């Protein structure tokens, strides 16, 4: 198909997927849209270290099992998160060094992977071995310190517990090819290949923000380990204030890449993230689609005025008025500030460049008119491939009052019906 | 004075006020604030019919007392809400009817204004007495249903009961001058005026949104009230998305009619807000001044290019660059599209239409950028009448590193000081 992300993705061979928390699966909001529109999951935190191995050598499932049963049962493929970490380790672990911490990693991977050998497609072995100090150089923890081969070691004992599953190396802040770290990512890589050490995968966290943007040369980062022999993905993607332009720009770069095996959002709805106040999801809370998950959709499946199609005529704004409360109509097109329309990242339909096409209520009928730009969910709009324009807070079409065509003809919110007075075409 | 809205607005003899919450008055950061920025205060609820007599007969001053206490302790006047009302009723209260109803009327605000006699200032005596159906003509309640001169009867009442205080009528929509309900409640004051019925004042709640928006006719709506012999108040405003231009066209409406005494916003900060979703009010849930704080500060006070004043230098973004995350520079001013910064009324500071300065940080040295639009409060900025400007987010100053006044000299948040490295004149 290619009215979901996940089918969408599947249309070139690749994946689209989340996040998923066992604690929210009793939401069906939350567990509606999840299986829906995702064809990969990742546990947000029950195949961590602390929560599958609670003991030494007392290990716990139930947890995780919650979130791998959901999966299955919903046709979903999972990624294994994640077995040695400096982070989020249980008491007992955090007390160990040496050659004891060492044998302990070992026995904790053999015994997670015995438990879903043969179950899960890609395991992220080891996460966020690199430092972020700017040297490029291994992160200090108590892993590092039994030894620089404990990537090495971590690696060949995956291999040889489930030679089925894809095995990964996972990090952050290394999508930027500049930058210190990822060029010790990329030679770490590059030795193990040489030397044989098993390594199928490198994952790139992806977690954008305004202290580490995304950047265009991310593609040739994800070519250049592909060059080495490995398959790339996209695992823990979120963008602080979710552009709708960086979002379809991500995900392009994937799609560009052959050995770009998918990408996973890390979450659902703005709301479940670890970093709601940043609103980095394609979901917002109330578990409606915002623009970015158009721009997504539309870039996963290929992909000035605004006039209607069943009417020939223009958006506009009756005598070019600037005052909050205007209702907008269909009018002759003509070149005039107020008959051009500007979409932005956040989704808006800017006019005067800075009021918004503005929507006084999420029924049928409602009046749709310009108000100052302030954010609201109800001035936020999705730009259909079809042609038609959705409101991100009600789910309502724009439409042309009573399929009306002629000039003064006012728009308002409709059960979408894909009907001509519904379709608008920009130019 | 005129660092505070209280002080800026009693320079022309009016105040700033707000609602208060009992509740809240153990929250340091709430009081911190209304102590300081206001010198009018509306108990929220306090004041309220259930709230003053829980059982027929039965007076509870608790909460009243404690928010009126904590008023004039911290140098504010009160506002008396409200005494007639056909919401919040009691239980009782809800069961009367006919001349027992008028009887419980009367003995309320005889209570009520008796054990407040000679300490508030305003007294809402009676709220919301007509219908928002477009007729214009009274609202269908227990206390309508009594007779239609209920109304009059409270007015009555209450000057006698108290004398020193001024008796409003207090409504909401009753905004836009063209508007029936509008229409409605200025024919029963023309009325009331005539007949010597005692009404002092009239009270415009003033809660602007979309669906309500604000329009400057209010202005004349206020002056054809005045007109009557009656003062007039703001007394409830918040604007949905606090628009800085309708802030400050809503306080300058004030200033211009001599008889309008003063505006209250309904609430300290956006999360104290019965409408926090709108986010309508001047301090956001941090405590920190937003941009329409500023706006109406400066109207109070009296009342392209961002040019360094100690450079002489324009604001500028490299090689006329649009990538996130590119760090904005001094550079010698000149026509061009990225010297041209647009300040919207959500308060940032645009660039290509659709970029935001951006802080990507909150402390000293915080690199200032540019990054896609989403509505962050590190994209949100005050410009000061002094000329600073500074992050809402962060509290910090935009400044030129280390003074230097050279093209390249780049620009960071820090610690405001009044240097002529951190002074911009807009050209
Ligand atoms: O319908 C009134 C008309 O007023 C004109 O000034 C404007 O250019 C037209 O687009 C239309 O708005
Ligand atoms: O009432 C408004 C509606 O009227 C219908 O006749 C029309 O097909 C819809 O698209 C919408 O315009
Ligand atoms: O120093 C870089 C300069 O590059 C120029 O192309 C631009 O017009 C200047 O405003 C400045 O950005
Ligand atoms: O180092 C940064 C600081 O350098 C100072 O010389 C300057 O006065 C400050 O405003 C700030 O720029």
């Amino acid at each position: 198909a290619e009215s979901t992300l996940g089918a969408a993705a599947a249309q070139s061979g690749r994946y689209f997927g989340t996040a998923i928390a066992s604690g929210k699966l009793g939401d069906s909001a939350y567990t509606t849209i999840a299986s829906r529109e995702f064809n990969m999951v990742t546990a947000e935190n029950e195949m961590k270290i602390d929560a599958t191995e609670p003991q030494r050598g007392q290990f716990n499932f139930s947890a995780g099992d919650r979130v791998y049963n959901w999966a299955v049962q919903n046709g979903k493929q999972v990624r294994g998160h994640t077995l040695a970490w400096h982070s989020q380790q249980p008491g007992w672990m955090q007390s160990l060094s040496g050659s004891t911490l060492r044998q302990a990693m070992i026995d904790h991977i053999n015994g997670v992977m015995g438990h879903y050998k043969g179950k899960i497609a890609q395991w992220d072995v080891v996460n966020e071995a690199f430092s972020d100090d700017g040297s490029g150089g291994r992160r200090d923890s108590n892993l590092q310190r039994t030894g620089n081969d404990w990537i090495e070691v971590a690696f060949r004992t995956a291999r040889a517990a489930d030679p089925a599953a894809k095995l990964c190396y996972n990090d952050y802040n290394i999508e930027n090819w500049t930058w210190a770290k990822t060029q010790g990512v990329y030679n770490m890589v590059r030795d193990f290949k040489q030397r044989g050490v098993p390594i199928d995968c490198v994952g790139f966290q992806s977690h954008f923000n305004s202290g580490s943007p995304y950047n265009s040369n991310f593609r040739t980062t994800l070519q250049n380990f592909a060059a080495l022999g490995v398959d790339v993905a996209i695992t823990e993607l979120d963008i602080q204030g979710a552009s709708s332009s960086t979002y379809a720009a991500v995900t392009n770069d994937c799609l560009a890449v052959s050995r770009c095996l998918g990408i996973t959002v890390w979450g659902v709805r703005d709301t479940d993230s670890w970093r709601s106040g940043d609103t980095p999801l394609l979901f917002n809370g109330d578990g409606s689609k915002k623009a970015a998950y158009t721009a997504v959709l539309n870039a996963l499946n290929g992909g000035g005025q605004i006039k209607g199609v069943g009417s020939g005529r223009c958006l506009d704004v009756p005598n070019a008025s600037t005052t909050d409360g205007t209702q907008v109509q269909l009018y002759d097109c003509h070149s005039a500030t107020n008959q051009q329309w500007t979409y932005t990242d956040a989704g808006e339909l800017r006019v005067y460049g800075d009021k918004c096409l503005d929507a006084a209520g999420t029924g049928n009928g409602t009046k749709v008119q310009i108000y100052s730009c302030w954010g609201g969910d109800n001035q936020k709009w999705r730009l259909n491939s079809d042609g038609s324009i959705v409101g991100v807070q009600s789910g309502l079409c724009l439409d042309a009052v009573g399929g009306g065509t002629a000039n003064g003809t006012l728009i308002q919110l409709y059960s979408c019906s894909n009907g001509s007075n519904q379709r608008w075409t920009r130019t």
